[PDB]
């Protein structure tokens, strides 16, 4: 078996953006982010912290495509969604979001684990083969 | 702050593969897997297990990364490598390999993270648009 700090080096160590956030009410507020979110994100750890995620999509709101995950979070499901967000420096991107909840033994809280992941070049690819596709 | 049962719940809700690996005399062999390396490589936990990883690469001798790795290795370098691997089935898919060296304060011990990529996706998608390109 698998002792903390290897595991915090197995976060530590991966590609995707790892966090945890805990309930607010309604909302959630992220309580740890990994080095490849805060790269992915352009945000410092002290930037991001203690806020809920949505920060990340900007002034819009999209049409409140959030919809299926409040849903899926509210109702206990994992989900998976890419949106629209935007690193620090307004530079946008597409990200590939896991949201997966977790049952804690330890307090009474709520914690859900998201895993994000830069997927824009993936979706280009697929813009450019279809286009090329249709010529 | 962080326990060790949400580390234990992201490295458990990752998307990638990521494994714990030990030395043993010229090989190294796997103690860990998580969930996401067996959908990847389509092997069970205990048919993995105690192994060195690089029956992945099949009957397809590579040379190259497999030289770089040992170096990077010996040398307690963090590395990647992107290599063929198959699955059970023989299914193949392109994995990026990126192995991080670590010490365990708790035995002295060195262990090996491991995280695996299926990057098959992204490789099949340029393949694709070089094939379109070339019309
Ligand atoms: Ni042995």
């Amino acid at each position: 078996m698998i002792n903390a700090q290897l595991l915090q080096s197995m976060v530590d160590a991966s590609n995707d953006g790892i966090v945890v956030a805990e309930k607010e009410g309604d909302d959630t507020i992220l309580i740890y982010v990994n080095a490849a979110f805060e790269y992915l994100t352009g945000y410092s750890r002290d930037e991001i912290l203690y806020q809920d995620c949505r920060f990340l999509q900007g002034d819009d709101a999209a049409s409140g495509a959030t919809a299926r995950i409040r849903k899926a979070m509210a109702e206990g499901r994992p989900c998976r969604e890419v949106l629209r967000n935007y690193r620090k420096d307004g530079s946008a991107f597409w990200n590939e979001l896991s949201i997966t909840p977790v049952k804690s033994d330890f307090d009474q809280r709520t914690y859900f684990i998201g895993i994000q992941k830069d997927v824009s070049r993936q979706v280009e690819l697929e813009r450019e083969l279809a286009e090329l596709r249709a010529r």
